């Protein structure tokens, strides 16, 4: 476990991180993707042998020793808000459960469900919460990953208020 386990957020790409593991935000079939799932094949493509799984679930592929968590969010395009959310919810439950296995002291996630499976809508609030949900029972280091600095300013915000 971490000393004191935290929660802090980097405006870079997740591929750069300087964690014990990675979260990828993944398609269900285990393809190179989009957005940061493309980032995660291009740095270890390795992990996506047999890396298919399906919506709301988490697989752990190696890569080397670095452990990759494939989370599936849902594609709010093709769920209801209500299906949707409780898949998104799930997810985040697994990469709980992997993150333990796996006995890392720190973890790089994303926001899931937040980009091109966003279904067009802000899911910051939503998805960062869920995140919470699952993660405040690990005592891994969590460090958020996002691209944009008014993404930034409210993920930092959020977890300022908790503490
Ligand atoms: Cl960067
Ligand atoms: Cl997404």
């Amino acid at each position: 476990g971490a000393m004191a386990p935290s929660y802090r957020v980097k405006r870079m790409d997740i591929a750069k991180n300087d964690e014990e593991c990675v979260v990828n935000a993944a398609n269900p079939r285990g393809l190179p993707g989009d957005g940061v799932c493309k980032a995660v094949y291009k740095k270890w493509p390795e992990s996506f042998k047999n890396s298919a799984t399906p919506v709301g679930t988490a697989k752990t592929v190696m890569c080397g020793t670095y452990p990759v968590i494939h989370a599936v969010g849902p594609n709010f395009s093709n769920y209801t808000e209500s299906e949707g959310d409780r898949e998104l919810a799930a997810a985040y439950r697994e990469v709980a459960k992997e993150v333990t296995r796996l006995g890392v002291n720190s973890v790089a996630i994303p926001l899931l469900s937040t980009g091109v499976y966003s279904g067009g809508k802000d899911r910051l609030t939503q998805s960062l919460n869920h995140l919470f949900t699952a993660m405040d029972s690990t005592d891994a280091d969590v460090v958020i990953y996002c691209r944009d600095k008014e993404w930034e300013k409210k993920i930092s915000e959020a977890i300022q208020m908790r503490t």
